[PDB]
């Protein structure tokens, strides 16, 4: 997959399980156009959110759904989302893993990108 | 001082020095308003963007413009920018900082949230 | 495996390839005796430290020799290694994965632990 | 004040107050010499720990005691210490601030070095 989302929780040390995820993209225009959306599998995992043909060059957000996550749990968290900006496939395809460390008062994210 | 932001560099070990950052207000049409902003100082803080009296419980975000940053040091940077999305809450203490963490193909954000 | 080790890479954006990993035992003379020890691959993962029958209850060391890591890249960083000290096993089996994100003046460590 | 210590919680987003930290010199047989220590205050830090005089170059390893201050939340732990271990270098910045910033199945560690 050009684009995969894995969300750990570090309260439980264990995946975090269906947490929503949207993906969009920015406009010529400047504005979001809605680009994919799906939720985390039991591994934390979310694959399949588009192809090479659909993720072309642009300006990318992945908004991962923190607080709906940490509210099913019966915790009350700090953030809205996770929000992840980047410029993707500037020199050509790549494949990108955003992965993201959740806490209620904290989070990280990082991305892995291959050739 | 309601709202400051700290931002430290993972790989220079060092505060993140003459960083943008811009805090946004959501509007009741779901637009973000210009709300504050500056730039870090030598010790990586901005202080001063808000006062009791105007930061009112809503929605807001900092975008810290870590792609600039990482430019000015030459190096290449993987986001266009770290956003952290909160809600304002006067039932909890009443200082918010936020603090970043900067790689180049990483950040973490964590509140602490003090009374 | 029970016990994996996951290493990224921060400032490239990539698996952490060729790191070395010491894990230890801590022993009844509470000194630490060498348990297992491996390099991440090419996707920055160290499977096959240990088995089922050999990784009993304890408390285990794992040390990832960041320094050596960034050393090879011609990087000057600021940590010796990266080490993860804990109990295993105390309620039973468990499979364990340490995950390890490095950049030249920090680094986080997470722990994945299932039933 | 060569050496300061600071520690945040990042699942109830504050200061991590009254933590135990311990510093040790590694000796010349390879051992762990006790040089300092202390626990961190109300707003999570540790000042005081050495002088200038004091804090030679060398190989320091700082022990923070994440486990008991879980335990003293009633919040259930995975590491049992934070460990950062890194070498005291006179050619760069005189002045080394250890942060951590701890969740209870992870933890990340920074080195902000300054003049």
């Amino acid at each position: 997959c050009p684009l995969m989302v894995k969300v750990l929780d570090a309260v439980r040390g264990s995946p975090a399980i269906n947490v929503a995820v949207h993906v969009f993209r920015k406009a010529a225009d400047d504005t979001w156009e809605p680009f994919a959306s799906g939720k985390t599998s039991e591994s934390g995992e979310l694959h399949g959110l588009t192809t090479e043909e659909e993720f072309v060059e642009g300006i990318y957000k992945v908004e991962i759904d923190t607080k709906s996550y940490w509210k099913a749990l019966g915790i009350s968290p700090f953030h809205e989302h996770a929000e992840v900006v980047f410029t993707a496939n500037d020199s050509g395809p790549r494949r990108y893993t955003i992965a993201a460390l959740l806490s209620p008062y904290s989070y990280s994210t990082t991305a892995v990108v291959t050739n």
